[PDB]
DNA sequence: CTGCCGAAGCGAGCACTACTGTCACACCTATTTTAAGCCCTTCAATCAAATCATCTTTTGGTTAGGATA
């Protein structure tokens, strides 16, 4: 279940650590680095944008704090 | 016509802050030579703090890779 990464690393058999395995997985994870979108992400993104936008300026990469799975 | 002696208030002895004449011995430096320690200048050799140049990491934003709604 993408979980208990110490056991994943031990079972992988290449002497990796849990943190290395997790880092490699997340950098190549479809579920994290989305190409699609979801309803709650769009709704909350619009909410933060409308709250904090002034004219043509918006917090592009700071909204990443609230929704999961972006840079 | 001049002259003596009392009443009261004064008094004493005991209680199982610096000058000045001298005077010779003190002070004073002419030079010799070491063996380890010296103060201050004075610039030159060396180092590290500060600055500037440029590459890189993340926001704004676009291109066109990539996408929803």
């Amino acid at each position: 279940g993408h979980l208990e990464w110490q056991k994943i690393a031990e079972e992988l058999g290449t002497s990796r650590s849990a943190f290395q395995c997790l880092q490699k997985f997340q950098q190549h994870n479809k579920a994290l680095k989305r190409k699609e979108w979801t309803e709650e992400e769009d709704r909350m993104l619009t909410q933060l944008v409308q709250e904090m936008r002034v004219g043509s300026h918006i917090p592009y990469r700071r909204i990443v704090y609230y929704m999961e799975g972006r840079d």
